[PDB]
């Protein structure tokens, strides 16, 4: 394999971390390939669930707990901490909240969160590499509680970073929030990528095409598929009671991706940096509820 940048995996990985049996588990947790037969039953369907009041309460709860776990990870970012150490803290924080860490064993993913440094677009595997001053790192969290999943991610700075890192991370966050500001009943899901790409391109960046936002509720990933690029062909119109994520990945160079031999780590083919932010959103009768928002502070961590 020819690496695309400076990063390499730092092996061995710790043996997989057990989740105590008193924590309720999603179907894939005990499937030997980590397949989710509930998701597979709906593959290629574009119908979108209208959540009940009971489902809305379930999603509000799990999303608030997921935000608490991301904030634990944010407090750990500093030069010299490994991504496996971050993951270990996340794993324990999920269990302390009586939640299952949804990434764990999802299609055999080996860890409890994804850690994506520099040229990693998404799905980086926590490993033995210490974070380095000047890095950018995304942590992507999802929790499962009482049958519901809640999903969010943020990019962080490691120590002092260069101006290009500042600009990339700021622009990516603005792309997410411009999309969110457009969510309300009657808006087509395909419009969100028109908004995201306009802002990225105005600042000299590109938009990843291979990975999209998604429906999330009783399933981790389901309809709607929510692309982040312009002129896409996503199916569907927003209605009050829909729940889904917006999770744009923006790049310094070109948008093309490739996957490492581990089958998960997605990297820019040119080796230049990428950043991402994500919320889980509920459409309301007039707009949206940001289920994974911070309740206690005005800004994402990189601004704080
Ligand atoms: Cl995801
Ligand atoms: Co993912
Ligand atoms: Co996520
Ligand atoms: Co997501
Ligand atoms: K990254």
């Amino acid at each position: 394999y020819r690496y695309t940048g400076k990063l390499r995996p730092h092996y061995p990985l710790m043996p997989t971390r057990p989740v105590p049996s008193y924590i309720q588990r999603p179907d894939y947790a005990d499937h030997p390939l980590g397949m989710s037969e509930s998701e597979q039953a709906l593959k290629g369907t574009s119908q979108i669930k209208l959540l009940s009041s009971e489902d809305i309460e379930g999603m509000r709860l799990v999303c608030r707990l997921a935000r608490e776990v991301l904030d634990v990870a944010a407090g750990m970012i500093k030069p010299g901490v490994t991504t496996e150490e971050i993951d270990h803290a996340v794993h324990l924080a999920c269990i302390a909240r009586n939640c299952y860490p949804s990434p764990l064993n999802y299609y055999n993913f080996p860890k409890s969160c994804c850690t994506s440094v520099n040229e990693v677009i998404c799905h980086g595997i926590p490993d033995r590499r210490p974070l380095q001053e000047g890095d950018i790192v995304n942590v992507d969290i999802t929790l499962y509680r009482n049958g519901y999943h809640g999903d969010l991610n943020e990019t962080f700075f490691v120590g002092e970073v260069d101006d290009g890192a500042r600009k990339l991370v700021q622009t990516t966050y603005e792309c997410l929030m411009q999309a969110i500001d457009a969510v309300k009943p009657g808006v087509r899901y395909r419009e969100l990528g028109n908004i995201i790409q306009k802002h990225a391109q105005a600042n000299g960046f590109s938009v990843v095409r291979s990975y999209c936002g998604h429906g999330i509720h009783k399933l981790f990933h389901t309809a709607p598929n929510v692309p982040h690029y312009a002129k896409n062909k996503a199916v569907g119109v927003m209605k009050s009671g829909h729940v889904f994520t917006i999770e744009p990945m923006i790049c310094e160079g070109g948008w093309q991706d490739e996957t490492w031999p581990d089958g998960w780590t997605a990297v820019t083919r040119d080796g230049k940096r990428s950043a991402q932010f994500e919320h889980t959103l509920l459409v309301t009768d007039t707009g949206c509820e940001i289920l994974t928002r911070r309740l206690d502070s005005a800004r994402p961590h990189f601004m704080s």
